[PDB]
Formats: C-alpha cells, structure tokens, sequence
C-alpha cells in the first residue's frame, strides 16, 4: 500500500532559513524530483564509516541559496558517492517493531534504515509528523532516551536529516530523519550524554561559560589526547569515549543553561563552534577549516529551527542545546582540542572571495563542485548572523558581527576548486594534518 | 640501544623471485635509503580499516621489476598518503611481551604496532630472524597458533609484509611483519581456520579440488549473501564470518593437500586466484580485476618463497597453503561469488599494453603512478609462469600457459592512467559496482 507520507512535495514559497534571492522558475520542479528519487532509490549509508547520504542536504541548502534547476542538478550528480541502492524492506520486521522492546532491541544496526523508514512513515501517516517525533524523541520512553542520544550521532547527521525535514515540515524527509537515528552505528556517546546530565541536575555542578570549556578540554592532557589521529572516524568511539568519557562527561556537566536561556545558549554554542572553525589556523600556513568543526557550525541552524516549533516544549529546547554543545565538546577533543586564537578570523583576508557580500557568495556557493557541506555551512552562517543580531564578540562570545561572513568567506576560500579530500583537514589538532597544508 | 637489525641494508646479487631486467646503477643506494626512511618514520596502519601501508611493498616490487632511482622515488612519493608517523614505544610493554600471556593479550590492537616492532627487533637481535619466525608462527604454541591466523588478515598484508622481509633476508623488515602480524586488527577469521583444520583433519571430509569450492560457495545461497556490499571493509568479520563461518568452514575443510603436495597445491591456489581476477567479468563491460581477488594473487609469490625456506619443515610449508586456499574462498564469498568463466580471459585483447612482452609490461609499470599493487600483481603472475612452467589448463588449473601474461596485460590496461579509486572493482559480484565502470 502506498502512503501519501512517502511522496515529498515542496510547494508553497518558504524556501529555507537564511534565504536570499529565490531560486529562478523551474528549481522547485526539480527539487521536488531529485527529492523523491533520492527518498524511494538510496540508502542512508553507502559505507560504515562516515558514509551518511548527504543528497537531501545538498539539493535543499542550494535551493535555500537560490540555485537554478542546473544547481541543484549539480549536487545531485556530485553525490553519486552518497548514492547506493536502499536496502530491501522486511515487513514483518516493520510489523515487529510496534513492540517497544523489539524496537530497542534493532537500534544502531546501518542495514535496518529502510526498515525503520517503513515504520515511520506508517506511523507518520496514521498519526501527524508532529506527534512521532515527540513519541520518539521526547517522551523520555526508554526508546526516545536512546533516540535522543542518536539524534547526535555521527558528527550531527541524524539531527541534520531531520532538522530539514522539520524545516520545510516534509513528512517523508522526517521519516528519514527518524529512521536515521534509530539505525545509526553507536559512539558510546549515550553514557556520556547521561553521565554529563545527572551532574548537572545534580546541584554539585557550578554553570561555566561554554568558552571555558572547550579550554578546560585543551588544558586536561588524559582528555586532549584521549583520540589518536589515525583512529580516524572512531575517534570518539574509541578515543574520547573510550579513554576519558567520565572525564569529559564532568566538563561537559557545567554546560548549564537557564529557564529563559534558550536564545542565549544558541548563540554561545554557535559562536564557540565558529572560533573552532576559525581559531585554530597554524603561522605559516593557508587557512583550513577542520571537517569536524564544520559539522559543528553546520548542524546549529537545526538548533535554531527545532527552536521556533510550537509544538515542542522549552525544556525540550533548552536540552537539544545543552546536549549539541556538550558533545560539541567532545568532537573538539577528537580533533586533538587545537589552540584558538580570535586573532585568525580578525585578521583573515578574502582571497576567492574579495569584496562579495553574502547573495554574491550564495551564488558562488551553488556553481561549486561540492557534497554539499559548503552550501550547509554558509547557509548555518547567514543564519547565525540573524540570530546573534546585535549580539558582539565579549569574552563568552568569541565570533559575532562581520566574524560570521568572515568565516563564510574562509571556508569558501580554502575549500573551492579542490577536489572533496583537500576540501576540510580531519583533525585541525593534529600536527601532522598541516605538514600535507599549503605554505603561505 | 640502536641495534643492527634496525638498519635494513639489501646487498649484492639477490633482485627477487620473477625478476628480468637488472636495475640500473643508483637504484640500490636509492632503495636502502627509502626503506630504512619508511622503516624509522611510518607507521604500518594510517587508518583503522583498509590502512596498511605499502610504502615496503611498492620500493621492493619496483626494485625487482628494475626501476631505477627515479622510478623508486616516484613509488614512495606515490604512497605519501600511506606514511603517517610510527606510534610512541613504549618500552616497559615492550619488556613484558616476553610474557606468552601478555603477548597474546596485547595482539589485534593497531596501536601496538611500534610495542611489537621493537619486541621483534629486540628478540632478532638476540637470536636470529630465522628461530624468530619459527617460534612466532611455526611452533603451535598459543601465541603462535594466533599469529599464524593473523598472518592472513586484511587481505594478507602481513603474509605480504612478512614475505618480503624473508625474500630479501632483511631481519628489520622481517620484524615489521611478524609486528604487523601481532597487532592487526580481528576480522573472526581464526575461529574460521581452527573450524576448517579440525573438520580436515577429521578423517570424515573428502578432498575436493578448489575450483569446486568457489563454486560451491557461489551456489551455497547462505555463503553468497552473508556479506554486504555496503559492509565494504568488514564484509569477511560482519557478513560472511558474522553469518556464515561454520558454513564456509564445511566447505574450506575439503581443500586439503597430501605430504607430497606442495609444489601442486601452491600452482592449484595460485591458479584459482588468477580465475577469480580474469573470469569474473560482465557482458558488454570494459575489462576490471577485483581489488580482493588482485590481493589474492599478490599474495600468492609470497606461498612460493616461504615453500623454499631451508629452515622451514614441509608440514608448515603445507598448513600455510591450505589455509591460504581455504581463505581465498572468504574472500571470494566477500565479493559476491561472482559466475566466473575462462571464456573472458581466452578472449581478453589487450589495449595499453598489445605487442608487449614480459620486459616491456616491467619497464611499463616501473613508470606507472600507482601504490604498489600493479608491480605486485604483475610479478606474482611471471613468478606463477616459473612455479607453473609445463603446467597446461585443466578441471583442476583453470589459468595456465598464455593465461597469466593475458591476466597481466588485462590488470596493466584496467589500470594504468587512472586515478586509485577507479583502478579496481571493490567486489565483482555486486551488480552495482559494475553501474559505474565503462561499457563497450
Ligand atoms: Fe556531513
Ligand atoms: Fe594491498
């Protein structure tokens, strides 16, 4: 039986936070095709690690930055990659899984996404969007405690995944999100999320600026070098996580955010996950943006949006928050906790991107060769300036005002005309990264 | 202490097995100094999966195809992306690896890689690389029994690693495999080798030529699916060892080799390698040799070179071989058991490489950006001309005579010019992979 949730049509004329030109007629037509065969054709994951389906993001980040039928053609193509055959369907799992137990039970298996994409999008069709995503994230069930760790998983791509489909409320682009998160490979990033909250319920805990933080990472030696660099994309897993969880869980507990804090808490997450971004540059050598920082920024517009839903309490709001910059943490650690210095961003000069203002960059963007993270990551810093309007740079807010283009043009810069592996450095902390880095 | 056995000096007349051409003067001094540089410097793993390095592989295999200086440097520049710094020692783990217990306790952790190298350098200094072999690999302790299953992992890169080291009597290059050995990572294949041994060894299975176990896996359905093509570099320890080791062992119990033997069952392996490469093509599809069943091949020289060691009983020569067949057919089921014909490489046209003999396809490769698997599998398959020399095709030898020239030509053609990733299939039997390779 074919369900009205599985078709995903865009139509109306909201065309994405951070949103500038509009996309010239014939874009949506073509969003709404590439949408749906990405939806029925792929599989979230096309390898174990690090093989998250990027296709939804790219297609709607170009369309949020106005691009043509053409561009988004173009990100299309560019994540052939990404795009692998969705695994067969096994109904009398998806029958199964209505029995919490079982439901639990299949979590954190990659090869079960089309199976939990069936059962949501069952469940979304019988009831609204709206209604599974508070069963199944926020109903503090055992399921949605364990739904809720995933949602973070996998440097953000579940959050992401579902962040959009909450965007552009697309109810099939939400049963992908939730089917995401349940399937995705654990990081032991659970225990840590639950070991940092108890503290912080606690009353044992004082509150601490995020900023101090992130030094408190660099300067406790068992935490800064708990990931090793060729550890790779299980860092957190078999680093941070397996070396020093307790550790980083005690640091993470003083992330604490007040009953009217949530705007707040959104913005000092954000603006600490931009001065990773630009703050940890090298002398001598051409500016890079860490892969892993990128993931960081890319992934706060979702906070941003999960913000402005109605249908979701601020308690709810306040703990996505305090959750994102607690593990946001722990993916700094995993990049080695690099030194950070606000002088790198104040003093950066254009290159590629001289004297463009953002709708000249937005058009840049959506001619690029690109996965996608280019056009995510500059869309997340348009919006941070909106959010952050009026907010400047103080000693817990290290990047605000003209910061936020700056890092836009930044990662445009040292990311556009090289192939996707020169693109991002996978780990600014590592030494060793910046020996393969250009020399100024 | 700087020890001898840290300095790796090749000197005089010995250019490896299937060598033609001399190198040019300066390629000695050339290979010396980039093989202590590699030796010194690098780790063997710079990643966790599918992250050996080749940097050994790739200077010897030229050295014995008589490239010269240049043709050596272009090989190490090519593996750059293989080089990442070795690992801290840490030097009181290496005085307790003595211990037989902590020995076999610190194993299958890639992290332990420098703790080993430097046991085994230690240990080679003491009392020769030749006893250290035997007692590490040869002599059915418990730390060699898990070291002998070890030796197979990762597509036989250790077997690889430790082959050279003996081929070229290098102690320190010796010591780099049997480290190898010790610390790469698990993929459940041991269980797989003690299962197959003990139902061997049994008295109640009957022999079967190998070429009837391919195809017995191919139409065993349980053997074929267990692995996924998303599974990517953990099919054999999550799919085919995950679902299906007791029942690939049935099958790799019935390839079993007489005390007279030998020299006919490393011909029979070797053969049946060169098949799956040349036999697994598709109608209307350019020409591709599987990246596994190349690793196969490539590993077969090493079969010949340990079945001619003085210091090794022929009873290990034999366990060595039928556990390399035995897993050939692992591999063989990680691809997809694709159908295999005779009919693709007796039809085969070279391209590239038409009208070449043997010197020139050499001289070809030495020039040919690349890691190190093209000299590999080209020299595997002249050295299997030597081993097979008066060996005719047969129900039993499906690749003999003109075959593994043709094979080499086919790997040189489907190869050369092409950037790595597009160089070989990642698994012959998934029908997807063969959507992104040229048609006719
Ligand atoms: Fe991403
Ligand atoms: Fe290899």
């Amino acid at each position: 039986t074919v369900l009205a949730t599985s078709r995903l049509h865009i139509e109306g004329d909201f065309r994405g936070y951070g949103s500038l030109d509009k996309s010239p007629p014939g874009a949506l037509e073509t969003l709404n095709r590439l949408m749906q065969n990405n939806h029925d054709e792929f599989d979230m994951f096309w390898r174990p690690d690090a093989g998250h389906n990027h296709t939804a993001h790219s297609l709607l980040s170009v369309y949020a930055l106005g691009g043509s039928s053409a561009d988004l053609e173009r990100a299309y193509r560019d994540d052939d990659p990404h795009q692998v055959p969705i695994g067969a369907v096994d109904h009398s799992v998806v029958a199964s899984l209505k029995d919490p137990r079982i439901f639990i039970h299949r979590m954190q298996r990659l090869d079960q996404y089309s199976n939990y994409l069936r059962f949501f999008e069952e469940r979304i069709e019988a009831r609204g969007w709206k209604a599974v995503v508070v069963e199944y994230l926020f109903s503090r069930s055992d399921a949605a405690e364990a739904m809720l760790g995933q949602l973070f998983e996998g440097a953000y791509h579940p959050l992401i995944q579902l962040g959009f489909g909450i965007e552009f409320e697309l109810p099939g682009l939400v049963a992908e999100g939730l089917a995401h998160c349940a399937a995705h490979d654990a990081a032991n990033i659970i225990p840590f999320f639950q070991k940092a909250e108890k503290l912080a319920k606690s009353g044992s805990v004082a509150p601490a600026p995020l900023v101090e933080l992130y030094k408190e990472v660099r300067d406790t030696e068992k935490i800064r070098l708990a990931a090793k660099m060729t550890q790779g994309p299980v860092r957190v897993r078999d680093g941070v996580m397996g070396e020093a969880q307790d550790d980083i869980a005690a640091v993470a507990a003083k992330f604490q955010v007040g009953p009217d804090g949530l705007k707040q808490a959104i913005i000092e997450t954000t603006s600490c996950a931009a001065y990773s971004c630009g703050g940890a540059q090298r002398p001598g050598k051409v500016a890079k943006v860490d892969f892993f920082f990128m993931h960081m920024v890319v992934s706060s517009i979702f906070l941003s949006i999960l913000a402005r839903q109605d249908w979701l309490e601020t308690e709810d709001k306040i703990r996505l928050v305090e959750w994102k910059g607690r593990l946001d943490l722990v993916w700094y650690a995993a990049s080695s906790a690099p030194a950070l210095d606000r002088k790198w961003l104040e003093q950066y000069q254009p290159t590629l991107s001289a004297g463009m203002d953002w709708r000249a960059l937005y058009r840049a963007v959506t001619v690029e060769p690109d996965d996608g993270h280019l056009a995510k990551i500059v869309r997340s810093l348009k919006w941070a300036e909106e959010e952050a309007k009026g907010v400047e740079t103080s000693e817990t807010i290290p990047v605000a005002g003209s910061g936020w283009f700056k890092l836009a043009q930044m990662a445009y810069d040292s990311t556009a005309h090289l192939p996707i592996p020169a693109k991002w450095i996978m780990g600014a902390g590592y030494d060793f990264l910046w020996t393969r880095v250009d020399s100024l």
